[PDB]
Protein backbone atom coordinates (compact mmCIF):
# COMPACT_ATOMS: atom_id res chain seq x y z
CA UNK A 1 0.00 0.00 0.00
CA UNK A 2 1.89 2.72 1.23
CA UNK A 3 5.22 3.52 0.06
CA UNK A 4 8.52 2.71 2.23
CA UNK A 5 11.39 4.75 2.73
CA UNK A 6 14.52 3.88 4.89
CA UNK A 7 15.01 6.58 7.59
CA UNK A 8 18.05 5.35 10.30
CA UNK A 9 16.35 7.03 13.03
CA UNK A 10 14.84 6.83 16.36
CA UNK A 11 10.92 8.08 15.79
CA UNK A 12 8.85 9.26 18.43
CA UNK A 13 5.21 8.31 18.00
CA UNK A 14 4.02 12.06 17.73
CA UNK A 15 6.95 13.83 16.69
CA UNK A 16 7.37 15.45 13.17
CA UNK A 17 10.83 15.86 11.88
CA UNK A 18 12.37 16.49 8.56
CA UNK A 19 13.51 13.63 6.21
CA UNK A 20 16.79 13.78 4.96
CA UNK A 21 17.95 14.59 1.37
CA UNK A 22 17.55 10.77 -0.28
CA UNK A 23 14.20 10.89 0.96
CA UNK A 24 12.97 14.21 -0.88
CA UNK A 25 14.30 12.71 -4.36
CA UNK A 26 12.66 9.51 -3.75
CA UNK A 27 9.31 11.30 -2.11
CA UNK A 28 9.45 13.46 -5.51
CA UNK A 29 10.30 11.04 -8.10
CA UNK A 30 7.58 8.57 -6.76
CA UNK A 31 5.29 11.67 -7.18
CA UNK A 32 3.97 11.09 -3.31
CA UNK A 33 1.18 13.84 -2.71
CA UNK A 34 0.75 15.55 0.81
CA UNK A 35 -1.66 13.89 3.44
CA UNK A 36 -0.92 10.39 2.29
CA UNK A 37 0.72 8.14 4.30
CA UNK A 38 4.28 6.60 3.93
CA UNK A 39 6.45 4.11 6.06
CA UNK A 40 9.63 4.93 7.91
CA UNK A 41 11.51 2.52 9.19
CA UNK A 42 14.90 2.48 10.66
CA UNK A 43 16.27 -0.82 9.45
CA UNK A 44 16.69 -1.89 12.99
CA UNK A 45 13.26 -3.81 13.19
CA UNK A 46 11.32 -0.90 13.56
CA UNK A 47 8.67 1.08 11.63
CA UNK A 48 6.41 3.96 11.72
CA UNK A 49 4.01 4.74 9.84
CA UNK A 50 3.48 8.73 8.99
CA UNK A 51 1.20 11.84 7.52
CA UNK A 52 3.56 13.50 4.92
CA UNK A 53 3.22 17.40 6.09
CA UNK A 54 5.71 19.08 3.70
CA UNK A 55 7.32 18.46 0.24
CA UNK A 56 9.45 20.70 -1.79
CA UNK A 57 12.15 20.51 -4.06
CA UNK A 58 14.82 20.49 -1.56
CA UNK A 59 12.78 19.97 1.68
CA UNK A 60 10.38 17.51 3.01
CA UNK A 61 8.71 17.10 6.83
CA UNK A 62 6.44 14.35 8.24
CA UNK A 63 4.11 13.45 11.27
CA UNK A 64 4.47 9.98 13.40
CA UNK A 65 0.95 8.79 13.56
CA UNK A 66 1.53 4.86 14.86
CA UNK A 67 3.65 2.09 15.21
CA UNK A 68 3.76 -0.32 12.69
CA UNK A 69 3.86 -4.40 14.24
CA UNK A 70 5.28 -6.17 11.32
CA UNK A 71 8.31 -8.14 10.51
CA UNK A 72 8.25 -10.04 7.65
CA UNK A 73 12.24 -11.49 8.97
CA UNK A 74 13.09 -15.20 8.58
CA UNK A 75 14.03 -16.72 11.74
CA UNK A 76 16.86 -18.49 9.69
CA UNK A 77 20.39 -16.55 10.41
CA UNK A 78 22.07 -16.49 6.33
CA UNK A 79 25.17 -14.99 6.08
CA UNK A 80 26.23 -14.92 2.67
CA UNK A 81 29.73 -14.57 2.03
CA UNK A 82 30.02 -13.75 -1.71
CA UNK A 83 33.19 -13.05 -3.98
CA UNK A 84 33.01 -9.70 -5.79
CA UNK A 85 31.94 -10.37 -8.70
CA UNK A 86 31.39 -7.97 -11.54
CA UNK A 87 28.29 -5.82 -12.64
CA UNK A 88 25.08 -7.40 -12.95
CA UNK A 89 25.51 -10.94 -11.32
CA UNK A 90 26.77 -8.77 -7.89
CA UNK A 91 24.23 -6.49 -8.51
CA UNK A 92 21.25 -9.70 -8.94
CA UNK A 93 23.41 -11.85 -6.22
CA UNK A 94 22.88 -8.83 -3.68
CA UNK A 95 19.24 -7.67 -4.58
CA UNK A 96 17.65 -10.92 -4.75
CA UNK A 97 19.04 -12.53 -2.02
CA UNK A 98 17.57 -9.52 0.35
CA UNK A 99 14.34 -10.33 -1.11
CA UNK A 100 15.00 -14.09 -0.18
CA UNK A 101 15.97 -12.84 3.62
CA UNK A 102 19.54 -13.13 4.11
CA UNK A 103 20.63 -11.70 7.28
CA UNK A 104 24.69 -10.64 6.57
CA UNK A 105 26.46 -10.06 3.35
CA UNK A 106 30.21 -10.31 3.62
CA UNK A 107 32.04 -9.44 0.53
CA UNK A 108 35.17 -10.91 -0.20
CA UNK A 109 38.16 -10.86 -2.61
CA UNK A 110 38.86 -14.34 -3.69
CA UNK A 111 41.54 -14.92 -6.13
CA UNK A 112 39.83 -14.61 -9.15
CA UNK A 113 38.89 -11.27 -8.72
CA UNK A 114 38.65 -9.17 -11.69
CA UNK A 115 36.78 -6.22 -10.32
CA UNK A 116 38.72 -2.97 -9.91
CA UNK A 117 39.09 -2.08 -6.10
CA UNK A 118 41.80 0.43 -5.67
CA UNK A 119 41.76 3.78 -4.68
CA UNK A 120 38.05 5.01 -3.43
CA UNK A 121 36.76 2.31 -5.39
CA UNK A 122 36.11 -0.35 -2.85
CA UNK A 123 34.52 2.53 -0.39
CA UNK A 124 32.46 3.62 -3.56
CA UNK A 125 31.37 -0.20 -4.38
CA UNK A 126 30.73 -1.11 -0.87
CA UNK A 127 28.29 1.96 -0.61
CA UNK A 128 26.75 1.10 -4.04
CA UNK A 129 26.05 -2.17 -2.68
CA UNK A 130 24.56 -1.22 0.63
CA UNK A 131 22.35 1.06 -1.09
CA UNK A 132 20.78 -1.47 -3.84
CA UNK A 133 20.42 -3.87 -0.46
CA UNK A 134 18.50 -0.59 0.99
CA UNK A 135 16.29 -0.40 -1.82
CA UNK A 136 15.66 -4.06 -1.38
CA UNK A 137 14.59 -3.86 1.73
CA UNK A 138 12.55 -0.89 1.11
CA UNK A 139 10.65 -3.04 -2.01
CA UNK A 140 10.55 -6.37 0.03
CA UNK A 141 8.99 -4.86 2.72
CA UNK A 142 11.83 -6.07 5.41
CA UNK A 143 12.13 -3.51 8.47
CA UNK A 144 15.38 -5.20 9.20
CA UNK A 145 18.76 -4.09 6.85
CA UNK A 146 20.95 -6.66 6.58
CA UNK A 147 24.61 -5.01 6.82
CA UNK A 148 27.09 -5.01 4.21
CA UNK A 149 30.39 -5.87 5.93
CA UNK A 150 33.58 -4.25 4.97
CA UNK A 151 35.74 -5.59 1.81
CA UNK A 152 38.08 -8.63 3.67
CA UNK A 153 40.18 -10.88 1.86
CA UNK A 154 38.77 -14.77 1.09
CA UNK A 155 41.37 -16.21 4.04
CA UNK A 156 40.71 -13.62 6.35
CA UNK A 157 37.32 -14.10 6.05
CA UNK A 158 36.86 -18.49 6.70
CA UNK A 159 37.83 -17.65 10.16
CA UNK A 160 35.67 -15.29 11.52
CA UNK A 161 32.24 -17.18 12.27
CA UNK A 162 32.18 -19.26 15.59
CA UNK A 163 32.74 -22.88 15.35
CA UNK A 164 29.50 -23.94 16.07
CA UNK A 165 27.82 -22.08 12.79
CA UNK A 166 26.79 -24.43 9.74
CA UNK A 167 29.44 -23.67 7.47
CA UNK A 168 28.94 -24.23 3.71
CA UNK A 169 30.87 -24.55 0.39
CA UNK A 170 28.54 -24.30 -2.91
CA UNK A 171 31.24 -26.80 -4.88
CA UNK A 172 30.90 -29.99 -6.77
CA UNK A 173 34.11 -31.14 -5.03
CA UNK A 174 33.83 -33.19 -2.07
CA UNK A 175 30.16 -32.42 -1.55
CA UNK A 176 27.02 -33.77 -0.33
CA UNK A 177 23.47 -32.53 -1.05
CA UNK A 178 22.06 -29.32 0.75
CA UNK A 179 19.49 -31.50 1.88
CA UNK A 180 21.52 -34.19 2.86
CA UNK A 181 23.53 -31.98 5.47
CA UNK A 182 23.41 -32.39 9.13
CA UNK A 183 20.16 -30.24 10.60
CA UNK A 184 21.40 -26.77 11.24
CA UNK A 185 20.97 -26.16 14.94
CA UNK A 186 21.86 -22.18 14.76
CA UNK A 187 23.62 -19.77 12.26
CA UNK A 188 24.46 -20.77 8.78
CA UNK A 189 27.52 -19.61 6.59
CA UNK A 190 27.69 -19.51 2.77
CA UNK A 191 30.15 -19.14 0.60
CA UNK A 192 30.00 -18.23 -2.93
CA UNK A 193 32.58 -17.90 -5.51
CA UNK A 194 32.87 -15.42 -8.85
CA UNK A 195 32.32 -15.91 -12.22
CA UNK A 196 35.58 -17.68 -12.63
CA UNK A 197 35.15 -19.88 -9.53
CA UNK A 198 37.06 -21.08 -6.52
CA UNK A 199 41.11 -22.31 -7.10
CA UNK A 200 42.21 -25.68 -5.55
CA UNK A 201 44.20 -24.23 -3.21
CA UNK A 202 41.08 -22.22 -1.90
CA UNK A 203 38.72 -25.54 -1.55
CA UNK A 204 41.16 -27.00 0.56
CA UNK A 205 41.23 -23.47 2.75
CA UNK A 206 37.27 -23.80 3.18
CA UNK A 207 37.47 -27.68 3.78
CA UNK A 208 40.11 -27.20 6.41
CA UNK A 209 38.21 -24.24 7.70
CA UNK A 210 35.76 -27.02 8.53
CA UNK A 211 33.29 -25.59 5.41
CA UNK A 212 30.91 -28.50 4.17
CA UNK A 213 30.75 -28.22 0.38
CA UNK A 214 27.27 -28.55 -1.17
CA UNK A 215 25.53 -29.11 -4.75
CA UNK A 216 21.59 -28.31 -5.44
CA UNK A 217 20.13 -30.71 -7.94
CA UNK A 218 21.98 -32.41 -11.01
CA UNK A 219 23.19 -29.72 -12.92
CA UNK A 220 26.11 -27.27 -11.74
CA UNK A 221 24.44 -23.79 -12.32
CA UNK A 222 27.19 -20.99 -12.96
CA UNK A 223 25.21 -18.01 -12.32
CA UNK A 224 24.12 -15.92 -9.36
CA UNK A 225 21.18 -18.15 -9.58
CA UNK A 226 23.26 -21.12 -7.65
CA UNK A 227 23.50 -18.67 -4.00
CA UNK A 228 19.61 -17.28 -5.02
CA UNK A 229 18.31 -21.17 -5.31
CA UNK A 230 20.30 -22.27 -2.17
CA UNK A 231 19.01 -19.38 -0.21
CA UNK A 232 15.60 -20.39 -1.27
CA UNK A 233 15.79 -23.68 -0.50
CA UNK A 234 17.30 -22.84 2.92
CA UNK A 235 14.23 -21.47 3.83
CA UNK A 236 12.06 -24.38 2.32
CA UNK A 237 13.84 -26.88 4.55
CA UNK A 238 14.88 -24.33 7.86
CA UNK A 239 13.15 -20.81 7.10
CA UNK A 240 9.64 -19.21 6.73
CA UNK A 241 9.33 -20.99 3.42
CA UNK A 242 7.93 -23.41 5.42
Amino acid sequence: HMPRFYLPENLSVGQTVDLPDNIVRHLNVLRVRPNENITLFDGKGKAHTARLTVLEKHRAEAEILHEDTTDNESPLNITLIQSISSGDRMDFTLQKSVELGVTAIQPVISERCIVRLDGERAAKRLARWQEIVISACEQSGRNTVPPVLPIIGYREALDKMPSENTKLIMSINRACKLGDIRHPSGAIVFMVGPEGGWTEQEEQQAFEAGFQAVTLGKRILRTETAPLAAIAAMQTLWGDFT
